[PDB]
């Protein structure tokens, strides 16, 4: 199924993930501008600069047990994104019956930026709402975002012990 693979190098261990460029080619591609600082973004990046690659210092802001881990927000908030909106890509093949699935955060139809989230377990409420482009493949980054699932937070699921994507690699 997999077109590319990203690595997110965060502070608590590495996320390999598989992205479904087939499936959705305009998220993925969107995702992989943004990490490799190709894609045209008119707000901050997450280091507070014009340009470059846009996620490197960005938290993943929002840890819910036994549901998923959201990030990709430059101010960290989850209010924010890379200054655009573009259209959700649903495919009949992808859905939420398994854990470890990368898909976009949004505030309903045609809102996706640059917030993203994985899984850690099956979320099948959240079918043709959220746009799935890719999947944590092996079972070590798995792990990691298992362990940054767990983390501690406060009242608003916000981590006390920030969860810095650091950087990404696309391969």
């Amino acid at each position: 199924l997999a077109t590319a693979t990203a690595t997110l190098h965060t502070n608590r261990g590495d996320i390999k993930i598989a992205l479904f460029g087939n499936h959705a080619p305009k998220t993925v591609a969107n995702f992989v501008g943004l990490a490799q600082g190709t894609k045209d973004y008119s707000t901050q990046n997450a280091s507070g600069g014009p340009s470059g690659p846009f996620y490197d210092g960005a938290v993943f802001h929002r840890v819910i047990q036994g549901f998923m881990i959201q990030g990709g927000d430059p101010t960290g908030t989850g209010r924010g994104g890379p200054g655009y909106k573009f259209a959700d890509e649903f495919h009949p093949e992808l859905q939420f019956d398994k854990p470890y699935l990368l898909a976009m955060a949004n505030a309903g139809p045609g809102t996706n930026g640059s917030q993203f989230f994985i899984t850690v377990g099956k979320t099948p409420h959240l079918n043709r709402r959220h746009t799935i482009f890719g999947e944590v493949i092996d079972a070590e980054s798995q792990r990691v975002v298992e362990a940054i699932s767990k983390t501690a937070t406060d009242g608003n699921d916000r981590p006390t012990d920030p969860v810095v994507i650091e950087s990404i690699t696309i391969s």
